[PDB]
C-alpha cells in the first residue's frame, strides 16, 4: 500500500543506558516500519521492525530534553558553514514525537518543526478509524523509570495531561 512518508529518524530503542539509532522510517496506510539506512546504495538497509497502524492509540510532540547532547541540539546557524547548511538534516534531530501503543511510547527525533508537523498530520489521519484512541497522553518523555509530566511508573501509565 502506497507510501505516505519516509524519513531518517533518531529513535530511543527499547533498553542499561537509553541507546538512540538513525533509522529510516516508513509510513504506509497499514504499517510504520522502520529499517537501517544503506546510505552508500542510497536504499533500505534490513528491516529491523514493524507495527500495525490500527494499534496506534496516540501520536503527539514530547517536550524536549533539558540538556540535549549535540546529536539533539538545535544548529546555531552558521556555526557549520557559511551558506547552503542543510546536511544537518541527517546530523541533528531535535525535534521529538511519540507514537503510542500498547507497549507504550515510541520515541522519534525528526530533524526539523516542518517533517515533524507532517508526520504527525499524516499519522492522525490514518489512526482516525483506530478502536483504541485516547483522549489522554504524556507531554513528558518517560525516563529512568518513569513519567516526568507525571512521575507515573507504568508505561502504560493513562496519560496525566488531556488532548485538544
Ligand atoms: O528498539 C526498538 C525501536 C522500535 C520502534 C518501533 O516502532 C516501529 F516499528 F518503528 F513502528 C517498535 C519497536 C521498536 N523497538
Ligand atoms: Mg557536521
Ligand atoms: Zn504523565
Amino acid at each position: 500500500a502506497a507510501v505516505i512518508l519516509e524519513s531518517i529518524f533518531l529513535k530511543r530503542s527499547q533498553q542499561s543506558p537509553l541507546n538512540f539509532k538513525k533509522r529510516l522510517f516508513l509510513l504506509t496506510v497499514h504499517k510504520l516500519s522502520y529499517y537501517e539506512y544503506d546510505f552508500e546504495r542510497g536504499r533500505r538497509g534490513s528491516k529491523k521492525g514493524s507495527i500495525d497502524v490500527e494499534k496506534i492509540t496516540c501520536v503527539e510532540t514530547v517536550v524536549p530534553e533539558k540538556n540535549p547532547p549535540p546529536e539533539r541540539q538545535i544548529p546555531r546557524r552558521g556555526e557549520e558553514s557559511s551558506e547552503m547548511e542543510q546536511i544537518s538534516i541527517i546530523e541533528r534531530f531535535p525535534y521529538p514525537f511519540q507514537v503510542v501503543y500498547d507497549e507504550g511510547p515510541l520515541y522519534v527525533f525528526s530533524p526539523t518543526e516542518e517533517l515533524r508537523k507532517r508526520w504527525i498530520h499524516q499519522l492522525k489521519n490514518v489512526i482516525r478509524y483506530n478502536s483504541d484512541l485516547v483522549q489522554k497522553y504524556h507531554p513528558c518523555f518517560w525516563i529512568d523509570g518513569q513519567y516526568l509530566c507525571c512521575s507515573q511508573t507504568a508505561k502504560n501509565a493513562m496519560g496525566c495531561q488531556i488532548l485538544e
